[PDB]
Parts: C-alpha cells; sequence; structure tokens
C-alpha cells in the first residue's frame, strides 16, 4: 500500500479516540464524518458550542449521530479543567477565574482531554495558527520524561528502493519547528525522530546528524558544528538504543564509499534511515528540495515529543488532510 | 550536448591562455597534453623550476612541446612581480627580498601571471590545498569590482525540462566557501551566482534568497531570517541588474501556486533558477540531498567573484576532472 493507505489501516486497528476542537468549521466536520464511515477512530469527540456545532452539520448535511459534541461550558468535566489548568499555569501569575475563562476555548478542552486521558489523539489547525496549536500542546501535554523538547519530522518516500535508507523511506527532523536547536534540543530531535522512524517506517531507527563538516573536516571552532558534535556526546551519554552518528555531511551518511573515507568504522554506514538537520533553514529547504526536484513524496510535517499525540493542520487544508493527520496521529498514540 | 562536453567545445572556441603552477605532477602534465591536443587552449603555461618540469615529464614520458615553460627563476617579469607583490602585501611588514622570494612559487607567480594580463585561467590543487590556492587568489588576484567577497556555486542538472530552472539546470551557490555569510556576503554570493548562471546555464538569472520563512512567515526576531532579508535590501539598493526575492522558502520559489499564496507579486515567479543558500550546512546538505536522492548530476565546486577565473581541484582528481576543469574556468574568463 500507499503511505497513507497503511497509516489508514493502522489507524483502523488501533481504535484510538479523536478529538476535534474545529467542530464549527465546515471542513472538520465533512473529515469527522469520513473518520466514522472509514472507522478510523474508535470515537470522535467534537469540541464547541453545543447549537454552532449542530447548526454547522444542519447546513452541511453532516449526521452526528455517532459522534459526542462535548461543550466546555456545560461538560461536567469543567470544573476539574480550570483547576488543574490554574495549577498548570499559576506559576506565570493568573487567576483561577482567568484559568476557567480560558479553559473554555475548545482548543484549550481538547488538549486537556488528553492530558486527563479522556482522548488519545488531537487534531487542529485548519482554523488556529500553528503558534496557537504549539501553544496549547506545550502548555496543557507537555513533553515525554525522555525528552524537553517538542519538534517534528516528515516521512520522506523516494519511491526508489535502491535510494538506500528503508527501501527509500526516510524520516527528515526537525524541519518545521525550532529554528536554532541547541546541544540538547538536537540529542532531543534525534531521539525524538527515532521513535518516528518506527512508528511510521516500521524498521529500527539508525539516525546520522548531518553538517557541512564529516567529522571534523569543518574544523573545530565553528559553533554550527561543535553543536552538532555536542549532540552526539549527549547521545552517547545518554546511553540511547538506537544506532547513531555526527556530525556527518550528507554524502557521507548516505554513501559507503565515502563514509569509509570520510568516517570510517562509522556504525551508522549503508544503514541510515534518519536524518537530522542542524537548523530549520537546512531541514525546511532539505526536504522541499527532495520533494519539488524528485519523485519523492513528504508527508507531514508530523509533531513528535508530545507527552500525546498532536498535529497541526495547514489553514488551506483539504478534507482528505485532515483525515490522514488524524489517522497519523491517532496511530501515533 | 552534455555539460561537460559543452564546456569543452566553448572552451575550443574561445581559445584563451591557462596556466597550471602544479607542473611538476604527473596528473597535471598529463592534462595539459590532452588540452593541447584538443586545442582547449590558445596557450597552455607550465609554470615551475623548468628542470623539475622537464625531469618529470621525462620520467613519465610525456611531450610538452606546443607548451611553454614560464620559469619563474628567469621570467622577464620576474622583477615586476616582485615589485606588484610587494605593493599588495608591505602592510604586512614584509620586504622587497621577501616579496621576490614569494614570488618563486608556482602558484603565486600563475596567480600574479592572471593579475598582470598575461594569462586568462588558473588551475591548481591537485598537490596543494583548498586554503593555499584560495589565499593566492584572495591575496594576489582579488575580487571583482562587484563584489568583496569570493564564493562558489554548483551548477545542478536535474535532466527533467519541466522541473523548472533553464531545461532543467540551475546554480546552487554557496554550498562549499563561505560558513555563514553576512547580510553583505550574501547579497555577494547572489551577485556572483547570478554571474555563474549566464556563464554555465546561458539563461538569465532568476534568484531566489531562501529560508524557513517566506516574505515574514518566519516572524522579525530570527537572526538567520534577518540576515537574510538584509541581504535582498542590500540587493535592491545596488541597483543589480538581476532578477531576484527574499526571503522565500524553497516551495515559494520553485512552485508558482505556492509562490502566488506566500509572495503575491514576487518578480521572481515561475523563472528561478539560481538558488542562493542562507548558510553551509544548508547549500552543502542541499545539493548533496538533490544529487543523492534523485536522477540530478552536480558540476563543481566552481570558485566565483575572482577578479580572473581559477579552480580549485580535488587531491584525488582524475586526468579527465583536471581538463574538465580548465575548460570550465577557460569558458569563465
Amino acid at each position: 500500500m500507499t503511505f497513507v493507505e497503511s497509516m489508514q489501516r493502522r489507524a483502523v486497528l488501533a481504535q484510538k479516540r479523536l478529538v476535534l476542537p474545529e467542530a464549527c468549521e465546515q471542513r472538520t466536520l465533512e473529515a469527522a464524518r469520513l473518520i466514522v464511515f472509514r472507522n478510523i477512530a474508535a470515537k470522535v469527540f467534537l469540541v464547541g458550542c453545543e447549537r454552532d456545532i449542530k447548526n454547522t452539520a444542519d447546513r452541511c448535511g453532516i449526521d452526528l449521530t455517532d459522534m459526542v459534541v462535548i461543550d466546555p461550558s456545560v461538560s461536567k468535566h469543567r470544573d476539574q479543567f480550570a483547576e488543574r489548568y490554574f495549577q498548570k499555569r499559576k506559576h506565570k501569575g493568573i487567576s483561577l477565574a482567568q484559568a476557567a475563562e480560558d479553559m473554555r476555548d475548545p482548543l484549550r478542552f481538547a488538549a486537556m482531554m488528553l492530558d486527563q486521558g479522556h482522548a488519545d489523539a488531537m487534531v487542529a489547525g485548519a482554523e488556529n495558527t500553528t503558534a496557537r496549536v504549539l501553544r496549547a500542546g506545550l502548555t496543557i501535554i507537555g513533553t515525554l520524561p525522555s525528552v524537553k523538547t517538542a519538534s517534528s519530522c516528515f516521512v520522506m518516500d523516494t519511491n526508489n528502493p535502491r535510494l538506500g535508507g528503508t527501501r527509500g523511506l526516510f524520516i527528515f527532523s526537525d524541519c518545521a519547528v525550532i529554528p536554532t536547536p541547541t546541544a540538547e534540543q538536537l540529542a532531543d530531535i534525534a531521539c525524538s525522530a527515532a521513535e518516528s522512524c518506527r512508528t511510521f517506517i516500521g524498521e529500527e531507527p539508525t539516525v546520522a546528524l548531518l553538517s557541512y563538516s564529516t567529522k571534523g573536516s569543518g574544523g573545530d571552532s565553528d559553533e554550527n558544528i561543535l553543536r552538532v558534535r555536542e549532540a552526539v556526546r549527549i547521545l552517547h551519554e545518554r546511553r540511547v538504543d538506537f544506532t547513531f552518528d555526527g556530525e556527518l555531511q550528507l554524502d557521507a551518511a548516505l554513501v559507503p564509499k565515502i563514509t569509509e573515507k570520510k568516517a570510517p568504522h562509522s556504525p551508522i554506514t549503508g544503514k541510515v534511515n534518519t536524518l537530522v538537520f542542524p537548523d530549520l533553514s537546512s531541514g525546511n529547504i532539505g526536504y522541499k528540495l527532495v520533494q519539488r526536484l524528485s519523485d519523492a513524496d513528504a508527508y507531514g510535517p508530523f509533531l513528535q515529543g508530545f507527552a500525546k499525540p498532536l498535529s497541526d493542520l495547514s489553514r488551506g487544508c483539504s478534507v482528505e488532510d485532515i483525515v490522514a493527520a488524524c489517522a497519523v496521529t491517532l496511530v501515533q498514540s
């Protein structure tokens, strides 16, 4: 199958709970109906003002009978959610009443459903800004204990077995979120990209931390080189369970003859399927170069490192983009 | 007609003067022979100790007949070159006699031939470090008046006229030399890359200065975004004669449907053939991704911005590689 087909079938198998806070938006509700029709989720929670949602559904001819509308103003969890948000945020000086008002927002309320164990996967961003989506994620859901940084990746399908990797499948990370990762964040990015490789490609991760330098060739003074080198040291210190090396140029990562000249006895030779970029320009430009100048497909961006999975959509997304993002996030949980 | 054959043919038509300071190296003399045999240059100057050069030739069985040995020890330009070097370098405290000894070095002498008008193109690096070759370039030859920075590009051939560019050809720059260009340096790289587009691809240059941000989308705080935006302002101030725009994501540069959304009314829409990367990691990773994960070929790195063309070879280059480098550098004059 294709990647999208495989992710949808795996979501059907996983039978997890989806929450959608942009439930007054037509595309979101159409996606929710397709999710129900395809059995992509065990439960579909629509979060928002009940009569605004029902009104949108009425006008778009959408049956909600297998969906659960949760209204943050009326929910039985309202008081507990306001209290949990206050405890989370009181260190920034907000009041309990400000917390209660903030938790009437569908985006915050859906994120708190994940934090509190009432749903498994959240998708938003067809109508909210990326900044708002990531902020709800960072401040309500938080990160896994193994990282301090939330990041993102793309799944790159070169549609060419022979191009190395895992039958031409790669994880590229972080090509969308963190502008200039510190050495510690870069190590976090590598750890989360390793998890993404296991979830999305289904093979063991072999990770190359990339640079214009290979194992010293660029010198010892450029902070950008040292940042990547320090990340590699940090990964050794952390005793991670995946194979990794850096700093490596792309050709040293992917062409064994070159690895043998520039990085001898490197443990990644001939096996790399996960590329960690040194900064956001290199990764954002890089994945687009592969997408737009070759027959490769790029899937994502997929968020990683969050304690519970969420996705941020483009504001111009299609219904099927929403469905695809929901399936991937459900498979991540 | 391939790219290497196109350049070889064009050098034959151009009938320029080549200087080779590594004339005691066997591959260089074998290349020199092919260059004479193929009429790729009007004149082939071998620079060095005539006896060491003749000795190498005899040991290897190489005929030198239509080549001209120019011996820095006895050349009629001996005293003028020493004075010129002294004037260039006296601000570092050297004496005239030291300048004269310095100008017995074949590499320095070849570069001075370019500066003084006695040859058109220099190739070295088969047995000199890149740093040595570049330093000779910068201290002796200098840069064109339109820039203060020498840099490099690659000619990328996607082998697919629909991918954009000029029949599938692109200039990528600077993917090999400057680790973190200042805004002034990025503007210089754009100017030099536009020159290389004209020389190597043969079409009008349309230059995209790349970033993870498109026309403000990544905000106004990240210094790497501002460096690119500043370089664009600088190009406007210089009133350059090529079309440019930035900061642009790669898809906004290359995909007009996306340009119309993220960069409406951009001057580059649908015409970009020259990509300027914001730093060396993004460019070095970027060109290699295209080379290694697609059908594209990568030719270079080609130096650019020097007042007279020179080329740095790889230490392990083939004889045919040397010939191809000479032809490109001659086409560059």
